[PDB]
């Protein structure tokens, strides 16, 4: 699982995206396919969603989900 | 480039604290509350780090600055923000 | 100034990391990957800022700048070099 380490690095550099005040994210940054350096080619489907202005969750098809707003991954 | 390493060293705190939650819950252990031991090599100007756990998620870090360009720095994880002040 | 700034920011990185080593074994911690926050005032010229791991004693800073006389800067732990115009 290259893929694993691939969403956590996506969540690195969301949380360095975040407006450095009030946290919010951008929103509009729904796919991590590309954009977050290199992607191991397992990666077939990446996608973003936001839950509010900072809580995101990455799901990934390699299924992956990391959910910002408790840290985990499965 | 005191605050700077003392941020620095509050960012690699919040990481550690991170990779120890629960894989499952995200619970962290909530009695981890000092960071000026156990987390690693502490750069000088930090003289006060404290963890203070708002429920089993969400924690603050506060450190206090010696020397530095600011006092006081404060990292919050549910909105991910860095603060520094005089 | 900008490069000039660009340059004084990432030899900032630098000694911040560098106090962050062990004091016996010398290693660092090695998930804190971006130089963007935590780092001192980040001056407006520096739009990216990466650091990379080669080892747990080696890194190097990669830094974006706008508006200078070079785009990217580079500085390596292990050589003590930052990009530097001839």
């Amino acid at each position: 699982a290259a893929g694993q380490s691939y969403v956590r690095n996506v969540a690195l550099a969301l949380e360095a995206q975040r407006d450095p005040s009030t946290g919010a994210l951008p929103t509009h940054l729904t796919d991590c396919l590309s954009g977050f350096g290199q992607r191991p080619k397992t990666v077939t489907a990446c996608t973003i969603t936001y839950l509010n202005a900072l809580d995101y969750v990455i799901e990934a098809s390699l299924k992956v989900v990391y959910k910002s707003s408790d840290g985990t991954l499965t």
